């Protein structure tokens, strides 16, 4: 829709351009408040934190401020549009962080495709920020530049592509799994994709208690099979699996689970007959599914289903994540995200769709019903209990592990 | 004291900090973050992807200025390191926020090395309308804005450098024009050779001083010709052919005196052998090289400049940066110029012979103020200064060619 286009348009240029602003938290009209704010009185903390560095939590934004950094080159679903084009989606990104967790966000984007010029590059803006989002990098870079920065920086770097679609689709098929009494030891998945956010969830349903043997993946070639070398890489080469199926279709005999992090289309209901009782269907393709709930439920009544989409139920929307996660952490004064944490933010999702749903969160949903089923395995994005729910469990696992470095005693 | 605690409280106290991001937008609801976000989200990037200056129509970047620091010259502090500048970073946003309207990030850098954090510094510049540069010690802060400038396609300019040079250029024109001087005769001492004080000598030549009437000294004296002892590649440009070794012989006969050193570096003796209506700028902090009692003591036909609002015609850096940067940010320029600066210079200098309205009275407690001895460049609180001074700057980007928009 080229005018539902024209409406983001006039959005984004309306009034000021873009959709952030930068303001005082503290009175800035009179000489007074500016002898404060600036010299001579700013002398005072600047002192302070030479003398105790982590005073710098106390006396600036670092403890609510987390970066949004790009280099553009994985654009929602552009691709490689360069920065300057990928920074409208980062200061939107920015705004979920402020709306869902209040969280400010600098969004930077960052003109730098190579890994060790990028990875330079932004190490030294640690005494900036309380945490680093990473988004819409490509792969394989990506996995590169998390892995350098996280061990090179002493606060949270964190890439939600990865990540934070495989701690909410690892939440949601622990239910899906609950729902029709499977064990996650036991379960055969089937992973369509293996790019940035595949690679990730396949390796947090094995941390969730899923085997190597029991995931097949998939690419645009079809299985990713072991000896397997078109199209193959370091880390294509760890899910190479040991079957004899060599399509998509093949793959899904008798499987339980398909995931979904491809393109639109690449699943059809002739691959859907031949899936498990009770089929688990994650299509998760933007904007559009690799099914929809309605083909797939004519293909198999029995479906469980969830895609990225807010139009149909069980959304698996990545702002369920990465806003507590860094509630969490930053709160907890974190030197990392870690895997303790974002285990943590699985299991707190998964619970929290199990309880019973408050009026208010129907009444935001134009007074839908909702009851933890097929229809319900995730919580709703515009439900508030989720920052209640995940940003304590993600601070408890920081504290656990170590790696905070202020104690929350209770919320 | 009692005002340390209170500074302390002020940056502790609600909101840690002093800066808040909010969106300029409807977020509140599924629709709203449809065209903030996904979906929607993807229009403007497209649009960008397709003709790269429309991310100044989509996005914050055209009101969106860097604050950048290593912390390596942090006010008076010294090197204390990047976040340990944050507080004063964040000010400095304040400021551009309270007096241009302007948006800032204001970025901490952990690298020392110029050619390190120059490298980390210009791939920033797509996120970014211009740089300011803060706080970063000499002479590294010459080679760093000197290599970015040669890098980056956006304004970098360092106003610990620059902005003195322009409102101390302002004050030094009409202090001239008061007492019936021509820059091209007019003998300037510079104390202090710094990372304001060279700026400020190069302003002066382009405002008509000629470079053999600018002497220059630091902690050892004139810096003249053939002059090794403490000496580096931006001294070297303004060594002089006088036989003068130290400022007090510097000053006999000198017009003016442009002091960034330290307090007391000034005496009245040497006053005393100044020529008649001498021109003092005395802008070490926070102790004047100075005061303007114990100079007008000394001298009463002396006309005096401070970097203190105690004191009349303060050398306020907030009179320069923010209608520069507006300037060049509403034109979308690739660089703040000499033309800009220049431009700047004498727009300051025009307002202040304008008659000063009651609201700037009444601003600082019905005192009145007219173009003279004692009112020589606009109150850092005049808001016409930002009418007055961008348009201005904007003017001067258009003409000279560095306007994209
Ligand atoms: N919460 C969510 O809804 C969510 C979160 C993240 C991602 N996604 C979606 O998942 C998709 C990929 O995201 P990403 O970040 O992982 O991108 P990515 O890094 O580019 O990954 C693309 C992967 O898809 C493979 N592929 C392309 N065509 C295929 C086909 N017909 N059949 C099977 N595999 C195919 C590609 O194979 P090759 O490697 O061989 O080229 C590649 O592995 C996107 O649509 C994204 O919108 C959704
Ligand atoms: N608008 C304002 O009010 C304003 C603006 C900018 C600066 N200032 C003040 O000007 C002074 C310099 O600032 P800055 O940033 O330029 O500092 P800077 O970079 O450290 O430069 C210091 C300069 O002062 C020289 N110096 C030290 N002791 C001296 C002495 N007794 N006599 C003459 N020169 C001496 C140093 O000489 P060596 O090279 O030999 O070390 C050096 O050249 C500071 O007090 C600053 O607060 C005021
Ligand atoms: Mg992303
Ligand atoms: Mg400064």
């Amino acid at each position: 829709t080229t005018n539902f286009d024209q409406e983001a348009l006039l959005y984004h240029q309306q009034g000021k351009p873009g959709k952030i602003e930068v303001i005082s938290s503290k009175p800035c009209a009179t000489e007074k408040d500016l002898s404060l704010a600036y010299s001579p009185g700013v002398a005072a903390p600047c002192k302070a934190i030479a003398k105790d560095p982590a005073k710098v939590y106390d006396y600036t934004a670092k403890g609510n401020l987390v970066a949004v950094i790009s280099n553009g080159t994985a654009v929602l679903g552009l691709g490689n549009i360069g920065p300057a084009a990928g920074k409208p989606v980062m200061e939107g990104k920015g705004i979920l962080f402020k709306q869902f967790a209040g969280i400010d966000v600098f969004d930077i984007e960052v003109a730098a495709t190579d890994v060790d010029v990028f990875c330079n590059a932004v190490r030294v803006l640690e005494p900036t920020f309380g945490g680093i989002n990473l988004e819409d990098i490509k792969a394989p870079e990506c996995f590169e530049i998390e892995e350098r920065l996280k061990k090179e920086m002493n606060i949270p770097v964190f890439h939600d592509d990865q990540h934070g679609t495989a701690i909410v689709s690892g939440a949601a098929l622990l239910n899906a799994c609950s729902i029709t009494n499977r064990k996650m030891e036991t379960v055969r998945i089937v992973v369509n994709g293996a790019g940035a956010s595949a690679n990730s969830c396949a390796k947090i349903f094995i941390a969730l208690g899923a085997r190597r043997e029991n995931i097949i993946m998939c690419d645009s070639q079809g299985v990713i099979y072991k000896g397997r070398t078109a199209g193959m890489n370091k880390y294509k080469e760890y899910f190479a699996s040991e079957t004899e199926a060599r399509t998509l279709t093949e793959a899904l005999r008798g499987a339980d689970v398909f995931v979904g992090l491809s393109v639109a289309g690449a699943l059809t209901p002739e691959m859907l007959k031949d899936m498990a009782k009770d089929p688990i269907i994650f299509a998760m393709a933007n904007p559009e599914p690799e099914i929809t709930p309605d083909k797939a439920r004519a293909a198999r009544p029995d479906a469980i289903i969830a895609t990225g989409r807010s139009d149909y139920p069980n959304q698996v929307n990545n702002v369920l994540g990465f806003p507590s996660i860094f509630r969490g952490a930053l709160d907890t004064r974190s030197t990392q995200i870690n895997e303790e944490m974002k285990l943590a933010a699985v299991h707190a999702l998964a619970k929290l769709a199990r309880e019973d749903v408050p009026d208010k969160v129907s009444a935001t949903y134009g007074g839908k019903s909702f009851k933890f089923g097929r229809d319900y395995l995730i919580p709703k994005p515009f439900d508030t209990r989720v920052l209640l729910w995940v940003a304590p469990e993600v601070a408890k696992a920081a504290m656990k592990s170590g790696v905070a470095t202020r104690a929350i005693e209770d919320w």
